[PDB]
């Protein structure tokens, strides 16, 4: 019983979806036959370069319909289903993402800090079964949320997807839970391999003084671009799980909320860019 106002939902949300839309769909395709031509080589990224691409362009597969559901005035028009899907494709699939960061750190810090060890941990079995573990998690985090039914009218008739305002008990749980899991052990995973590769390139002789200069900017640059992809969106939701429940103070903070879900999209653009196009290989193959 609390209509809230979105004005700023319908008015910043469909040039950032068409854009991300635009951008993204043929620089995930282009990002997903370099991944092939990695794999075909002989080489363990490529399982992860291929997956995240995948998750990426399921992600992006499902804007459209959020699209119409923005163009339209708090509609939500094709059935009462794939709310539970398109859902899930919005708000729980951007941890496959992290997931295949961290798996990426890890294969490079045990690559350029230990190369003479853990051969065995860097073939391509060892990928596909972290790959198949990582999905199996997918498939079963996709296998809750379909026990409760999520769709609720507003005093004026329309549907709203996937999300309810006065927070539910059941959902504070997995706020917190979420928070932990997938934003203080991936952020730790991340900087504690990346310290460890700076140090180790910095510790070398045969690296002239320019490239470590370069590899310091690229390494730099994607922690910060992950940290303002996600940081504030997790923070935001913690501020309005903990103490921030109050039908007047969910009134308040809807603007934020909803401005860190807008902004946390950016992933599926960053991505390919940082991690198939800024490589000499990329540019050897064009």
């Amino acid at each position: 019983s609390c209509t809230i106002d979105h004005t700023i939902h319908q008015t910043l949300a469909p040039v950032v979806y068409v854009t991300v839309l635009v951008v993204g769909f043929p620089a995930n395709c282009l990002s997903l036959y370099f991944g092939y031509l990695q794999i075909k080589a002989r080489n363990e990224l490529g399982v992860y370069l291929c997956n995240l691409t995948v998750a990426d362009l399921f992600y992006i597969c499902s804007l459209p319909f959020w699209l119409q559901y923005v163009l339209q005035h708090d509609n939500w028009s094709h059935g009462d289903l794939s709310c539970q899907v398109c859902g899930i494709l919005l708000y729980e699939n951007i941890y496959i993402s992290v997931g295949f960061l961290c798996c990426i750190s890890v294969d490079r810090y045990l690559a350029v800090a230990h190369p003479f060890r853990f051969h065995q941990f860097r073939t391509l079995k060892a990928a596909v079964g972290v790959s198949v573990v990582i999905w199996a998690k997918e498939l079963l985090t996709s296998i809750y949320f379909l026990m409760h039914e999520e769709v609720i009218e507003d005093e004026n008739q329309h549907r709203v997807c996937f999300e309810h305002y006065p927070i539910q008990a059941w959902q504070r749980a997995i706020n917190y839970y979420r928070f932990l899991v997938g934003f203080l052990f991936p952020i730790c995973l991340l900087l504690a391999s990346y310290q460890g590769i700076l140090r180790a390139v910095r510790r070398s002789h045969g690296t002239q003084k320019s490239r470590k200069d370069q590899i310091q900017r690229l390494v730099l640059s994607t922690v910060v671009i992950f940290l303002a992809c996600f940081l504030p969106y997790h923070v935001l939701l913690l501020v309005r799980s903990v103490w921030e429940a109050s039908c007047d103070f969910a009134k308040g903070v809807f603007n934020a909320y909803h401005f860190s879900l807008l902004l946390t999209s950016f992933n599926c653009v960053a991505d390919p860019v940082l991690y198939c196009f800024v490589s000499e290989t990329t540019h050897r193959d064009l």
